[PDB]
DNA sequence: TTAAATTTTGCATACGATCGATTAATTTTTGAGTGTGTTTTTTTTTTTTTT
């Protein structure tokens, strides 16, 4: 999410797997990634959905 | 010595040259009337993302 220069509306952003949404995402040097940042990615590869609470916008 | 022909000179007069009085176009102004734009943004605070 991010807060757009015009009128400070906050705003959903696509991210890499909202890129992938019928096709791949590769991935890699998987280990040396930060734990944060490997595993925030398991409500897509197991619901196949992104939920996102924030700034005022689910 | 005296009378007629002739050409000159003064004067009146009519006609053009030129300035002046008047006057009609014209075109610039004449502000008068009318349409219209206008305050003004402002750091401050929250939340998020990366560092």
């Amino acid at each position: 999410v991010r807060k757009d220069p015009i009128t400070k509306e906050w705003t959903l952003e696509g991210g890499a797997l909202v890129l992938a949404d019928k096709g791949v995402c590769l991935i890699d040097e998987f280990d040396k990634m930060n734990d944060q940042d490997r595993t925030s990615i398991h409500e897509a590869m197991e619901q196949q959905s992104i939920s996102i609470s924030k700034a005022g916008i689910v």
